[PDB]
């Protein structure tokens, strides 16, 4: 808080990168069969303990705590799929160069997982999100700031209980972006173009993200008939966000409009 400490203590940018998760490995069990079965029950046992860090993560994100706990509730379980895929894709990117999917060290799927999963569509929706992380060369400092605007991109239809909160700390990030394709404007050429690619880039996740809860919300609804297991921080997730979605209490929040 003192005046110097303020000046020169690491920009916010910096600070995302110092909260970033660590790794999460799946537990993959080599006894049992590549079947969606295992691979479904599988990703999930791995989503659930990414969840509890994206929890601990978004505790100590800048801003957050200035929002009502039931908005900060609200947001991450909105949110869950898109913050998920989001690091999938820069994981597959950093570690694969977007060939393969890498869920975490031992659970990366290729084309014949992808099959198995009975997800091999939305796979390679995701797949095709991580190519253009190659094509931009998306860098760490945009990946930390999109993650965050990821958080905040998705509301109840009806918006949240402090709306100016959320919409104040939306808009900080935003221009956190901005400054930082000012500065770096990457291989989009001008700085315009680059934030452009990058939100547009954010907005497709929109559609697939939908796609991906549909399936999940279906292997839920039907997890003991379809032997589809869910750790506990996904139950409480999907029972709560899942019957939101379905009747139609979600906003998402486009950078431009369709
Ligand atoms: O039972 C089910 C079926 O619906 C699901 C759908 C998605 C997931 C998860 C993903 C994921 C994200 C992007 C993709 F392209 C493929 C993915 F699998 C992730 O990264 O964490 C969980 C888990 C289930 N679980």
């Amino acid at each position: 808080l003192s005046t110097i400490s303020r000046a020169l203590t690491p920009s916010p940018v910096m600070v995302l990168e110092n909260i970033e998760p660590e790794i999460v490995y799946a537990g993959y069990d080599s006894s049992k069969p590549d079947t969606a079965e295992n691979l479904l029950s599988t990703l999930n046992r791995l989503a659930g303990k990414q969840m509890i860090q994206v929890v601990k993560w978004a505790k100590v994100l800048p801003g957050f705590k200035n929002l009502p706990l039931e908005d900060q509730i609200t947001l991450i379980q909105y949110s869950w799929m898109s913050l998920l895929s989001f690091a999938l894709s820069w994981r597959s990117y950093k570690h694969t160069n977007s060939q393969f999917l890498y869920f975490a060290p031992d659970l990366v799927f290729n084309e014949e997982k992808m099959h198995q999963s009975a997800m091999y569509e939305l796979c390679q929706g995701m797949h095709q999100i991580s190519l253009q992380f190659v094509r931009l060369q998306l860098t760490f400092e945009e990946y930390t700031i999109m993650k965050v605007l990821l958080l905040l991109s998705t509301i109840p239809k009806d918006g949240l209980k402090s709306q100016a909160a959320f919409e104040e700390m939306r808009t900080n990030y935003i221009k956190e972006l901005r400054k930082m394709v000012t500065k770096c404007p990457n291989n989009s050429g001008q700085s315009w173009q680059r934030f452009y690619q990058l939100t547009k880039l954010l907005d497709s996740m929109h559609d697939l993200v939908s796609d991906l809860l549909e399936f999940c919300f279906y292997t839920f609804r039907e997890s003991h008939a379809l032997k589809v297991e869910f750790p506990a921080m996904l139950v409480e997730i999907i029972s709560d966000q899942l019957p939101k979605v379905e009747s139609g209490n979600v906003k998402p929040l486009y950078f431009h409009r369709k």
